[PDB]
């Protein structure tokens, strides 16, 4: 068949059109030497990618090629498809066409280098570059829906009606799946204990993927913290530690609510979903209100649905019913309705080809 | 009579009398014991032992030290502060109103149980236990600003208006001054020396005081270091030897920064002070910025003042006046402040007596 | 006498006899996290302008003109910045002028009249329409305007010194929208241009690359044919910019209002429809004289291209000139100056005698 690819900021999910379940899920990891050098048994290898990188640690820089949503170091993001194609779905770049998928603001020449790569380096008989939160809203049944794709380093609000996106109110602020980490870390260290330590990133990730939680009222709950310990929920840490944490367990995932948690200025996701409702016609707001879907990473919270909800119903005249379908898959959507899009028969004619892109180069896509 | 103030962190307490500028005791806050039946090499076998001397019995007497920044072991703590007011100040509670410090984020359930104690077990006429890192901006002369408190335990970040540490930004961070000394010791170790004991550790210690320095700029350094003699600073070792040391002497506090050197990926000093004044609104941002100001044994670090120059002005929005103001006395500043403050005439009405309690 | 510019921006003041505006700066206030009463402790007043756009609050910033006050704290606020803060004069001493927006509320007016007498103590204050003005910067008395400075475009026809309210199109767009459009797009070619300190990055981008094109459809082609609309520019830092197509769809925002995404006319649409709003024989006037001010009519080919359509939109036989000053940013204020320097006709200057009455 062919392949598709979703490519986090720390999250690439992999693997062909015609499968609901992704082939491959790797973290979106390069690690480069700390000096040329060896580790033993093992020689110097060219460089790291993903599980491999990660589980290690020690010997390396450990950066990303995508950030806020962005692809920003190029060098990298090839090393990965690299490692997508032979590494991960053991296929060759020629024999199948690729799907890989973008921000819904990513700009023009991110997406004309994308698509000159994949056609020089990589030379794949057909790709597509689709785009994060419209593909979890057809993962998500609908034509139609402002989603809130919250990945790794964003979270992204898109009006798309009849299977269009609506740029202008295409909302994204730079706070989501990675800045909500290591909040968690240093808040946990203001309770009690050192919670710093390398390692300790994926440790309190596991946290942050558990014991967090989006608080459904902010003011109540920093009090009823301070009336019982009902909020704090423990954790042994692989050393045998059995911690507590308590009101840092909200006060984490509610910087989506209030940025000030961590340091952005910005008033939160709630009036981000509301203030880009409002970049659209009167009229699609109603659909928008109802067919809301939350997609990506940050998105996981208990809570986050209802919360935005409440929240928007805070700002919605008396009139308007805000609906919001958290989705089961929500993590992978992204990759889901590009397959099954990809698999979609009339799209075989509505793929980017070798031969257009050799006639037409980059600005095809 | 005159008040007393006795500021607490996990290595050095300071105690004193206010209306002096300068602290009185400041000593090892080390209690140590008993382990089993053993006998000193000079003394006798006795019982807890706090001090100097606890570190000369290190094998009689199991040793503590009460505070982690928050107060973990009481005993232990009161074991010390009888120490304190009598074999330290030479004098009785009873004549005596009391300050002791705090580390800011200190859990209500300990400040409960510190009030008891004092007005009870000790029976002070009156009392006060106060932020510390607010009476370091205090010491400092200022209503504002955001001190970076770090010394032997535990490293602080308090974005201070009119009064008031920000509570919520007030950004903590575990890895201080025992953290360096440890690593400092393991790095020296893997080229072949090795301290353990009591006398070697400490030599250790001195020579974080003596040769380490956070550089402006670690891979410029990096470099230098590994490729010539400049920065090989010697030191005359108690056997005899020269240990020459180059790179390690920035190496080793350079895990305030890059933590990762030990194994720490929670957010460096740095980026705690960036994110705490991130951490408040925004305005009263830039009189943080401005007044960056070091306290407590680790700041005294040569070099780290110009480096925070650099480390907050990359993330910092280009119009924001970065100015790190870091004080000589550094490292009794919470002392310094909380004796003046102490024996303010306008505070005598806040100082909680027996009675009230 | 004193002419001070007001308006959702930039605000201009001086001196009547001066050719160019003294003091230019922006209408932001602050106003603070609740700390104290309107009338009590703390700065109400706070910050204004740069002070204010330098640190942002807390002290939130509230802007007080929308062409029409809001709120009249904060043009206060302004109006001691201005007097005090950015001439160091005596309002006392010194009678002021200050511009209107046509179709303020004639209460709107009486406040204005108030604060002026009572708070700043001016000994006389005048108030004058910024569309007559801009003609007056043009030498007419008669015409019609569009005004587009930094915040809403205006479309105001004027018989004889005198606005008619009737016509006088609003269109929610200038300046600001401008540039956070060019922001959007720059974004596609890499450039995702995100702080304030960015924005003023942005700005001057405007000012020098961004122009009204002659023609939409004809131009668009021209830059996907070939480079020589696309233009490179240094930006502060070191790095360059590239940009083509994007540079005139930043200005093309005022004809066309579906680009940013509002359900308004573009200005040839409501220039054209306030003027037959006008009287159906003073309208000749009128199209003969259309002038045109403000920060987004110094948009280079704006004029030619306005007359463009405007002859496309009248009949045959319709004689009309646009006029856009070499000056026209200021144009208010140049009008102003004149009419505040106009000695002989002075009794219009309402003094503090006829307002104890």
């Amino acid at each position: 068949t062919a392949l598709v690819c979703d490519n986090g900021s720390g999250l690439v999910k992999a693997g062909f059109a015609g499968d609901d379940a992704p082939r491959a899920v790797f973290p979106s990891i390069v690690g480069r030497p700390r000096h040329q050098g060896v580790m033993v048994g093992m020689g110097q290898k060219d460089s790291y990618v993903g599980d491999e990188a990660q589980s290690k640690r020690g010997i390396l820089t450990l950066k990303y090629p995508i950030e806020h949503g962005i692809i920003t170091n190029w060098d990298d993001m090839e090393k990965i498809w690299h490692h997508t194609f032979y590494n991960e779905l053991r296929v060759a770049p020629e024999e199948h066409p690729t799907l890989l998928t973008e921000a819904p603001l990513n700009p023009k020449a991110n997406r004309e280098k994308m698509t000159q790569i994949m056609f020089e380096t990589f030379n794949v008989p057909a790709m597509y570059v689709a785009i994060q939160a419209v593909l979890s809203l057809y993962a998500s049944g609908r034509t139609t829906g402002i989603v809130l794709d919250s990945g790794d380093g964003v979270t992204h609000n898109v009006p798309i009606y009849e299977g269009y996106a609506l740029p202008h109110a295409i909302m994204r602020l730079d706070l989501a799946g990675r800045d909500l980490t290591d909040y968690l870390m240093k808040i946990l260290t203001e309770r009690g204990y050192s919670f710093v330590t390398t390692a300790e990133r994926e440790i309190v990730r596991d946290i942050k993927e558990k014991l967090c939680y989006v608080a459904l009222d902010f003011e109540n709950e920093m009090a009823t913290a301070a009336s019982s310990s009902s909020l704090e929920k423990s954790y042994e840490l692989p050393d045998g530690q059995v911690i507590t944490i308590g009101n840092e367990r909200f006060r984490c995932p509610e910087t989506l609510f209030q940025p000030s948690f961590i340091g952005m200025e910005s008033a939160g996701i709630h009036e981000t979903t509301y203030n880009s409702i409002m970049k659209c016609d009167i009229d699609i707001r109603k659909d928008l209100y109802a067919n809301n879907v939350m997609s990506g990473g940050t998105t996981m919270y208990p809570g986050i649905a209802d919360r935005m909800q409440k929240e928007i119903t805070a700002l919605a005249p008396s009139t308007m019913k805000i609906k919001i379908i958290a989705p089961p898959e929500r993590k992978y959507s992204v990759w889901i309705g590009g397959s099954i899009l990809a698999s979609l028969s009339t799209f075989q004619q509505m793929w980017i080809t070798k031969q257009e892109y050799d006639e037409a180069g980059p600005s095809i896509v």
